[PDB]
């Protein structure tokens, strides 16, 4: 009967001494177990795993426990999903475009290369210690925990197409929004006036306008009553706010806007480029870099800086 010790853990902070047995398959003394995001549930250990960590389910009561407290979600899928992101994303490449952390095309992964770029400008606290340690690590240009993070977070996985605005609802969930507030005012010819405050990440998403000076100005939305009304922003408290619109050729100008999300393709099928505003434009796209003076083209989301707001409408 011969042994090595290796380190198990759920959340690779808090490692726990075994002593294996080198006769038996790493699932047949531990349950699911993965070796650098691989699945060695059905090998046997090896001379060379000595002194290694391996990833473990949360199968007792002190795992459970510490997965809780660096994930903050019970859901029992989420350690194997995202393990099974991250055997993928830890073979991207994580180009360094205008000192911002990238990734290469691949997998269909341009949201989340939007995403990834979006959340280096602007002002986000993560809850979860896991999207705390990871976002670090992508800032530091190691962005793979950080991806296959947000995968298993937004139950979505590596080879899907997936959209920038569902995937910021759901990572905005797991930020401190809560001080984030919106006061609005909807004007109706028939309704009359109605004036309602959100809280949270409904305070800093918008959906149907791309331009937050058109929202503090006023935009026409149908009322209940069949006629069209004219919704504007009375008081903002949040450090950004996310505009959002069904894809349409649009003007960014240097220096009005934080950055944008580009989507050419259909609803199904598509390709995502971004957008910042620094000394001048520029867009990325993956790998690449392209920049300009001026930009027209299709947009979905524009990201602006924001500390507080109030209307002078009276
Ligand atoms: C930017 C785009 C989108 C957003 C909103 C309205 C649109 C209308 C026409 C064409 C595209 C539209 N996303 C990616 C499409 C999309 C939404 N959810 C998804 C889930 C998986 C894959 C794509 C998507
Ligand atoms: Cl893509
Ligand atoms: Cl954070
Ligand atoms: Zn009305």
């Amino acid at each position: 009967v011969r042994t090595i010790k290796v380190f198990t853990t759920v959340d690779n902070i808090n490692l726990h001494t075994q002593v294996v047995d080198m006769s038996m398959t790493y699932g047949q003394q531990f349950g699911p177990t993965y070796l650098d995001g691989a699945d060695v549930t059905k090998i046997k250990p090896h001379n060379s795993h000595e002194g290694k960590t391996f990833y473990v389910l949360p199968n007792d009561d002190t795992l459970r426990v510490e997965a809780f407290e660096y994930y903050h979600t019970t859901d029992p899928s989420f350690l194997g999903r995202y393990m099974s992101a991250l055997n993928h994303t830890k073979k991207w490449k994580y180009p360094q475009v205008n000192g911002l952390t990238s990734i290469k095309w691949a997998d269909n992964n341009s949201y989340l290369a939007t995403a990834l770029l979006t959340l280096q400008q602007i002002e986000l606290k993560f809850n979860p210690p896991a999207l705390q340690d990871a976002y670090y690590r992508a800032r530091a240009g190691e962005a793979a925990n950080f991806c296959a993070l947000i995968l298993a977070y937004c139950n979505k996985t590596v080879g899907e197409l997936g959209d920038v605005r569902e995937t910021m609802s759901y990572l905005f969930q797991h930020a401190n929004l809560d001080s984030c507030k919106r006061v609005l005012n909807v004007v109706c010819k028939t309704c009359g006036q109605q004036q309602t405050t959100l809280k949270g990440v409904e305070a800093v998403m918008y959906m149907g306008t791309l331009s937050y000076e058109q929202f503090k100005k006023g935009v026409q939305i149908p009322c209940t009553c069949g006629k069209q009304a004219t919704k504007y922003l009375v008081q903002q408290e949040s450090p950004f706010v996310m505009m959002s619109a069904p894809p349409a050729q649009y003007e960014l100008k240097h220096g009005t806007f934080t950055c944008a999300s580009e989507y050419t393709g259909n609803y199904q099928c598509g390709h995502y480029k971004h957008i910042t505003s620094k000394e001048t434009l520029y867009c990325i796209d993956g790998a690449l870099l392209t920049k300009s003076s001026e930009y027209k083209g299709p947009i979905t989301d524009v990201f602006y800086k924001e500390n507080s707001y109030t209307t002078t409408i009276k």
